[PDB]
DNA sequence: GAATCATAAC
């Protein structure tokens, strides 16, 4: 509610910190990053919420993807990883901002469940899923109940398996290697 | 003992 929560701007505003910068978006660093790459697609033009998504911001949302994948590219090329770019249902940091982020999620940021099923649940929207939502409907469809998928057990993204701890979780993926 | 959770953060 004050100074932490206007990070994300300021480190936007850094000249340091951006990886990536055009006339309508800048590509940073995930501060706190959930796996080996993790990078935040952020408009200049501040957008407060999913909830208000217009047809307006179609072609920004295209465009962030876009830039997404670029970065994903030029700075993850060589890595064998797989990713995917989505949003947050609810975004802790004030604006919209797009997260793109490598499957391996080998990364000592991840400590919790909240951060593992916030990029493994349908609280993780995809960025093609929410195009199409605007290009469909003109408006973003966000199921209720987000906040309990937070909760769920640990599930594997790629074998399925259940799992019991974040320590547990991470040794298991470290298999998947 | 170790992991998770709840909560405050001056
Ligand atoms: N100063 C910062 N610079 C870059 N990324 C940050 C900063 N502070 C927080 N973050 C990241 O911003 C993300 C929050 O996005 P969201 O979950 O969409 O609200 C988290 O993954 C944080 O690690
Ligand atoms: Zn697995």
């Amino acid at each position: 509610m004050g100074h932490w929560s206007q990070g994300l701007k300021i480190s936007m505003q850094d000249p340091k910190m951006q990886v990536y910068k055009d006339e309508q978006v800048v590509v940073i660093k995930d501060k706190y990053p959930k796996a080996r790459y993790h990078w935040l697609v952020l408009p200049w033009t501040s957008i407060s919420s999913l909830k208000a998504v217009a047809r307006e911001h179609l072609e920004l949302l295209k465009h962030m993807h876009t830039v997404g994948e670029k970065v994903i590219v030029d700075f993850a090329g060589s890595s064998k990883l797989r990713f995917r770019l989505g949003y947050h249902a609810i975004p802790s940091m004030s604006h919209v901002h797009l997260h793109g982020i490598s499957q391996d999620f080998d990364s000592p940021c991840l400590k919790n469940k909240k951060h593992w099923n916030s990029f493994n649940t349908e609280y993780f929207l995809e960025s093609q899923a929410v195009i199409e939502m605007v290009q469909e409907a003109g408006r973003v469809t966000v199921r209720d109940g987000m906040p309990e998928l937070l909760k769920l057990p640990l599930r594997c993204h790629e074998c399925q398996q259940l799992l019991p701890s974040i320590p547990q979780l991470k040794e298991h993926l470290r298999k998947h290697w």
